[PDB]
């Protein structure tokens, strides 16, 4: 078998696990090997497997950096063994890339926005919970939702990150509900996030505090269904990563692929 490798920029998350997923079941069914590795979130990680993958001369790089600038040494190490490489969700921001594969973060950012005015009203005092900086993802939903703010007239009380992980969600949402009591709606840029941002707020009483996630990942369906968490924005991880093996075998056979292949959003809400 041809392998293709796989560099996630976690698995500590379950819309990874589902990138990952979709993955391994498009190699299995054209034939070929994926090797997964795990970046843990961490630069230096990613660095060094990367470097392992291009001396095992795998075939394709599919790549979901850690972070979209500091991705650029380890894309250049697969360009300069002349390994193509398909990035995954996040872009690359620098080195030679054949293909990108991922959802409209800006249209995301701007559909979940344009909820919370559809609900907490023009003029709304929101805060955004952003994602990892540096990533492609968390700016680009960024931009979109202020597309949103301007549109709307939001009252932006404060944006910070929380890195799309949940307990940090949970301790700078509780943090900023204590310089903003007064906040009417939070958007969290993934939904591990919401669901710390949901548990800060319950445990201040402020329940009444309208939440948007962004994933639509079992929990984040779950929390809907529930009544916690106000709306998601789906996205189909188990897709991106089969594309990316689809494209990847596209790519080895000479077929021509597209240098963007967008992957459709959806807002959710409880029915
Ligand atoms: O699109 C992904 C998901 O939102 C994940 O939860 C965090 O990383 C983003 O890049």
């Amino acid at each position: 078998k041809d392998t293709i490798a796989l560099v996630v920029s976690t698995l500590n998350n379950p819309f990874f696990v589902s990138l990952k997923d979709g993955a391994q079941k498009e190699a299995d069914k054209l034939g070929y090997n994926l090797v997964v590795l795990d970046s843990q979130n961490n630069p230096a990680k990613e660095l060094a497997n990367v470097q392992d993958l291009t001396v095992r001369g795998v075939k394709i790089l599919l790549i979901n950096p850690v972070d979209s600038d500091a991705v650029g040494n380890a894309v250049k190490m697969a360009n300069q063994a002349n390994i193509p490489v398909i990035t995954l969700d996040r872009q690359a921001t620098k080195g030679e890339v054949v293909s990108h594969i991922a959802s409209d973060n800006v249209l995301g950012g701007k559909i979940a926005g344009d909820y919370i005015a559809k609900k907490a009203g023009e003029g709304a005092k929101v805060i955004e919970l952003q994602g990892i900086a540096g990533t492609s993802a968390a700016r680009e939903r960024g931009e979109g939702f202020q597309q949103a703010v301007a549109a709307h007239k939001f009252n932006v009380l404060a944006s910070q990150p929380a890195d799309f992980d949940r307990i940090k969600g949970l301790n700078v949402m509780q943090n900023l509900l204590t310089a903003h009591p007064d906040v009417q709606a939070v958007f969290a840029q993934n939904d591990e996030m919401a669901l710390g941002a949901l548990r800060a707020l319950q445990t201040a009483g402020k329940s009444d505090v309208m939440v948007v996630g962004f994933d639509g990942t079992p929990d984040g369906e779950k929390a809907v269904n529930d009544g916690k968490l106000a709306a998601t924005i789906a996205q189909l991880p188990d897709q991106i990563g089969a594309k990316g093996v689809e494209v990847a075998d596209k790519v080895l056979k000479g077929e021509k692929v597209q240098a963007k292949y967008p992957v459709d959003l959806k807002l959710v809400v409880k029915q």
